[PDB]
């Protein structure tokens, strides 16, 4: 074949850096990029690449290294990233034939955020430091966040989180609860892109209780044998997307309502890994 197919779930960061990979095969091979950019959640996307794009799947996406190890693989989350990143790499060759390519650069792991003004006046840099004032406080919180163990209950239980309330707030409406300081801390992957907007500060996860979630390409192992030059093409990515540079994308999309293949693409060429004319 000469087409492959590059998937995303429907999310702004996944989509932005799908949209990467597929400019990045246009511009250095003669390949054609089908962009399967809508996939629906529930590891549809891991399902999708074990299929693969002739099969009515895809064949290469953007995973995080936690998400392979906890969820998909069912191993432990306390790990170092090189480690967890390992640990995918080898376990995905072995069951799958799937290659986890180089990481992209950026962790974007799930974390806790409060007003820059309130970490400023309490002096906040941990979840600890959170945890001991938390009995002020009240935590604006995604759905998904205050269900499951994986989630608030989990780390309220580690962490001896008080809040006085924690209330379910889905769409963006902990974000404007938190502007109008009606909740003081909300939920929030680290590369949000409202978190500058919104002079909203993340807090580090001293108690390490959340996996490491380093973004990288995986691909089935059949395509690069039929086009090995994806390799180097897909790695030529590795380390260039730092998590204020994945932030600043993400709020271009979310904040600024831009397209989010431009965004992938201007990004590109302004890092010179695709020309200028490409």
């Amino acid at each position: 074949n000469d087409t492959v197919v590059v998937g995303s779930i429907i999310f702004t960061e996944g989509i932005i850096v799908a949209n990467m990979v597929a400019e990045m095969i246009e511009a250095h091979t003669d390949l054609k990029v089908v962009r399967k950019l809508n996939l629906g959640g529930y590891n549809v996307n891991f399902e999708a690449i074990k299929r693969g794009g002739a099969n009515n799947g895809i064949d290469i996406y953007v995973e995080y290294t936690g998400h392979g190890l906890v969820d998909i693989l069912g191993f432990p989350a306390t790990t170092d990233p090189e480690g967890a990143y390992e640990t995918v790499k080898k376990e995905y060759k072995r069951k799958w034939n799937i290659v986890w390519l180089k990481p992209l650069g950026f962790n974007n792991t799930y974390t806790l955020t409060v007003k820059d003004e309130l970490a400023k006046q309490y002096n906040l840099k941990t979840f600890s430091d959170l945890a001991k004032i938390s009995d002020k406080l009240i935590l604006g919180a995604t759905m998904w966040f205050l269900e499951g163990p994986d989630g608030y209950p989990g780390l309220q239980k580690l962490y001896n989180f008080k809040f006085k309330h924690t209330k379910s707030m889905d769409m963006g409406i902990r974000y404007t609860a938190i502007d109008n300081n009606e909740v003081q801390v909300i939920d929030a992957w680290a590369t949000d892109g409202l978190l500058v907007s919104h002079k909203l500060k993340i807090l580090e996860d001293d108690k390490a209780f959340f996996p490491p979630y380093y973004a990288a390409p995986i691909i089935r192992q059949d395509v690069l044998d039929k086009h090995p030059e994806l390799k180097d093409v897909l790695n030529k990515l590795a380390n260039q997307i730092s998590l204020e540079e994945m932030q600043k994308l993400n709020y271009k999309v979310d904040g600024e309502g831009q397209d989010p293949a431009k965004v992938a693409k201007e990004f590109l060429k302004e890092k010179g890994l695709i020309l200028q004319v490409d």
